[PDB]
């Protein structure tokens, strides 16, 4: 299939006019497809180059992530009108020829933070190269496993209304603690925005009310959701004529919750997809947030260890049905399994960011306290990590470990 | 194997000396069994009898929540000693012959509430049959599945440390608003108490100190998590000599996240066991809550079509990384879609509830939105759910729906 | 549901007028149903108690193969005419409460043979107990696996014209090598024969003419396909009225082409099934033999050692296309595999009969080799059997083995 | 990874150095590498460029069969010596960016046969067109499918005993039905040799004692074993030092017993790969053919259709327990079964030996009829083919078919 958007990856992303990294209903349409159409898209990982193949994590430390996300598009749909949905099937998506390594990362709470920042606040760095379709690490032993391909973040543009309620909301919640860090929200920003075919004044107004791309919406957008992956078939929302699709920030492979927040395995590559359309899809259907079916290719794990938490915090304190202190209890739970094995702490946390682990909501009404699960599937260990009569045997050797950055 | 607990469901609960309904270190075990026993346990369902297979709501309305949920145990384990864990072999797990029907239900608002009280404010009821591994309802035309079938509650007795924390955490949070309709939890109540073998003043005493068991805690307890289920393997943390191992709570099927609280379909049953021991498990493996392998036995299901939500609630107000608040977004999602087929609110809220839906933590760092999947299994109905250009047709036409009932 | 069919397992087969063991037009039905519904049979295993729990295998050696098998029914149902598909839901299946054990064995080869008769001539035993859905054998330590459980003989009466044909074709077979040990095939035999209901001379007339039950033909009958398993749906041709379902044989488990002979695990037990209708399912389907659905509930073993065979012998003579001879040498292979560990070959052979394993029959085409894959789930053995650069350990101890009966 | 054997597809098979069609101990090794060593080699078609993508089968008719199967190797490995196994993981394999289209067909019985050549006796094709993971053809409606990529063809070189054992098995058979058309083997053949490296003299004489590439043997080599697919781990037996592995005759998919002989969707394509060694491998794990581990990335099909054949053919004649004839009538059965729905026998045929259709040998022991299945995926059809009360509806119209050739 034609590729229809190219990325030379030593050419900064900002040269390149079907690239972008804002939402906005004005960025003009980097290509129109026919429905029905079946092309490929090339992308920069998310970053757009900042990380780099060494054993040093200053770059995840001091990266500007203001920049993020550097995404290929939006293509344009002939006859795509708003409330039709667009159905896009992901053929298949693979890393560049010139780029088989990924990056998985924990941001310096001071930039960015994640999940279990206040268990691991100083940025560190662990990096996968691509085997085919498995992947490896130097920085985590014992550890190998088939991808789960996706993209981290894709969808369609917003309409004039949609973005003005995201900013507002958005907004209106940094209002509330504008001087914690991390910060709650990311607001518009201008000085690192990305146009696309945008240049003067219209690129001035818009790059100043620009949605960041950094969180899920209701268009779909960034939802690090592993599960749509190559293979899948995915229905959006159309807001804008001709749609707008636009995607990137591919994952070779993801846990559920993607706890470490930089990635994920964060890499470079392409997407093979063909779409077509269901006219005034979204009414027919009762559709507000996308709508997908998973792929008939993934990873065939089931050997799970399963590990769970409630809505009580690290200090003991009691929450109310709070999935999200729950979760943090179930990974916790996890790394501290994993430690007795010999891992470190890092070494479990990037695990669970990039493996296939499940996080599941198993419980969300037995007040006052929820119940999650996460699930670490065992076939990834090159030994048996199960429990026996007789303890753990501590096998991880070495002194390898995942780079660390004192903070700035 | 021989029934080391039976149960005459015509007998009440508190007449039978081998159950309970609270947890508390000094009920004394209902049984002692050797480590590497094989063995069953009958249940009661968790209200004891309280509801009925009928088609009015009422039962569900009245029922006195205080008294569940009445467990089969504590089961005795010869040189189970604090720190220990305690290996359980759920070998086989079923509905007992005499009764092969379970119900789901929403409570009222007024008495229990859920996860969606505030779109489905007042009781109502579907009542399960089971035809082997088979589930339908009635009240819900066009699904049928093979059951997951588990304990929603399992767990051994707290020590006097423990006890002592839970009820002051959670009276402590009932504090902060004791008026709130529904409570955020349920306090010690010796009124609808049963304490086993326990007798006299020291009955009364424990009966006003004995932790409800409806939330899951550190322990295990009501996880309700539906992929501990029938050829699990699961270990638990021990807290004092013999262990004291309870069971009950038995579902046919649950749906993640158990939406409508009362069930899942909630079931009368027995449970075919084998225990064993790690001495010392606890520190060797750094458990805190109990870690499981789910079962090689499971409803096959793959076909699912899988619906998104983020951290914004109904009335359009943001929230931060609330993964409850996208999850109920997800759910009521799925309902939309499934009324488009002819389904009421009512039998979709109820399927969520049975049917075994999955729902992820898919992300939870992409400040400020969390993003929640709920995957629905399109096997379970008996034509084509999955979205074509046509758009849907009403298959479901015709007269039945849930019994519901207006509030006292 | 009602079990219309009862078994007292100590009362002889003979005295059971709801049992028969040849297929014949003119046996009565033992009980009508109407489509639709849904009850339990309860089942003799397949020799009627001839086999015991022990250690000894002269039993097996010394059983009368012209007894087998006796199965319940036939099942009469309302309305089913000639050229109707027959539907059965098998909704479950299980082992008696008072009999959970089932048995394994080599035929000598002077009395019955089997797959690998020429390198185990002598009759053994393998016993095996269930323990809810799991079974393991004293026989072959470090085995532990979930039971894919089914019935290894199911099908409708045949017409006049049908068994004629039977009769005929194996007749003239036998004709072909009269005196070969073992026999080609097995002749009507009326001394052994228990034909139903049937009464007086009529009776007489029928057992002469009745068909063994030994082979599986045009309607189904003996197939013991393993996954033809409890939650299948099977849809079965109708020659006759009524269309006379039976069922027996039941298997806890099987390994594919149940190369042992005698098993499979062999059990006595219950199904419980559902019945309806396709009129004249026959001709819409271009149905000769029956064909089925398998089941959403199965053991989910998938890290298989896979091994491999060809169409030479193993005393290296060139066959042209022959499957046969093909899956011999791969389960030959499999065989010295296991040795390789400590298992016995008997323990191996047993194995292979027992546990779910695959044959897939890979290639037929690339003259002269057919290509035929034995697959072993390596999930079954409490220890890892994948080969590694140090090459295998002697991990089964010994002293334990297969019982042995030397001839007659 | 790097590409170390490289195809101009342009190019006459004749003039690759790298590539060679028969088997034989001194064909030099086309290049080497150090174990743990990964890399990619890119593949001919089986044919090197015979068949075509139009609507004509005079292709398959006409194609030279003596010149199958192009194989790139022989890949040397440093230090393997005989007796060794030689550990290759697939890490994947796919199309050429230039190529992305495979073919199927079926041979004249006058060329080649097949399974089914006394039903389909005429040349036939069907073009086959990559999506990504996916395939579909123009002459089959209906059908879409993810890949079950797989190499038809891999193994070491054969040391002069083994060579030697073949050429006499295999002209022995020859001379017991010399004129059979087709043929029961395929004798050694110098004219169409393709012998690598190989020069003048010695190379004359190679070529003339050099076994043909087309049957499965104790090596590995055209196993057509579906499963051996990208993700998969195999363990080779090694003859002679540096065990010269070669590999080719690349499919897309096919189905168990790849029933047409001519794919299998056939494909030009690129295989990368990870080679290592178990230091004498053989005995230490008693390998006769080779063994491996089935891929985590497989096409997740459940759903299957299956069908039922013994072994008793067309005509009506017994034979004993021949797994063979069982197949056929269940292939038979499934396109009897196929037709129902509106498409020809050809359609159907090409289906069975291209979709991942699955073949076991159920039962071989019931004498005298071996039970055989194949199992239809029903997920591959765009429309449900499943049974139901009313009928088939006739989905299949339009008109278009496979082409079709006369005899030559
Ligand atoms: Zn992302
Ligand atoms: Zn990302
Ligand atoms: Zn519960
Ligand atoms: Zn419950
Ligand atoms: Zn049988
Ligand atoms: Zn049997
Ligand atoms: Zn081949
Ligand atoms: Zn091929």
């Amino acid at each position: 299939a034609e590729t229809l958007i190219k990325v030379d990856l030593n050419q900064s992303p900002y040269d390149n006019p079907q690239v972008h990294n804002r939402w906005h209903p004005d960025i003009p349409m980097a290509v129109w497809v026919e429905p029905g159409a079946e092309f490929k898209l090339e992308t920069y990982d998310w970053t757009g180059g900042a990380i780099k193949n060494d054993d040093s994590a200053e770059d995840v430390r001091d990266v500007d992530l203001s920049t993020v996300h550097f995404l290929s598009g939006p293509v344009g749909v002939k006859g795509a009108e708003p409330g039709d949905l667009l159905v896009v099937d992901l053929l298949d998506i693979g890393a560049r020829d010139d780029s088989l390594w990924g990056f998985n990362g924990f941001f310096s709470k001071q930039n960015g933070g994640g999940f279990l920042d206040e268990h691991f606040p100083l940025a560190q760095k662990s990096i996968w190269d691509f085997h085919g379709m498995f992947t490896k690490s130097r920085h985590i032993p014992g550890v190998n496993f088939a991808g789960l391909i996706h993209p981290g973040l894709i969808g369609c543009l917003p309409d004039p209304k949609m973005l003005a309620s995201w900013n507002e909301r958005e907004t209106g919640l940094i209002a509330t603690d504008p001087d914690r860090i991390p910060g709650l929200a990311n607001p518009p920003n201008a000085t690192t925005a990305h146009m696309g075919q945008m240049q003067g004044e219209a690129r001035d107004k818009a790059a100043a009310e620009g949605a960041r791309t950094v969180p899920p919406r209701e268009h779909g957008g960034n939802c690090d959701i592993k599960d749509l992956s190559r293979g899948s078939r995915v229905f959006f929302p159309v807001y804008v004529d001709g749609a707008g699709l636009s995607v990137g920030d591919l994952h070779f492979s993801q846990g559920d919750g993607e706890i470490t927040f930089c990635g994920a395995i964060e890499m470079a590559g392409w997407v093979h997809m063909k779409v077509s359309l269901i006219k005034g899809g979204m009414a027919k259907y009762g559709i507000k947030n996308p709508i997908f079916k998973p792929s008939p290719m993934t990873p065939n794990y089931k050997d799970y260890l399963i590990f769970e938490g409630i809505s009580v915090d690290e200090k003991g304190k009691q929450h109310y049905l709070d999935v999200t202190v729950a979760y943090r209890q179930a990974c916790l739970n996890a790394i501290e399994y994993l430690k007795k094995f010999g891992y470190s702490g890092a070494q479990a946390y990037s695990l669970l960011g990039t493996a296939p682990v499940q996080g599941h909501i198993s419980g969300v009404v037995d007040v006052p306290n929820a119940c999650a699960t996460l699930w670490l599937p065992t076939e990834i260990f090159d030994f048996d990590i199960n429990p026996t009569a007789e303890g753990p045997q501590k096998i991880i050797t070495g002194g390898v470990d995942l780079p660390i950055a004192q903070d700035k």
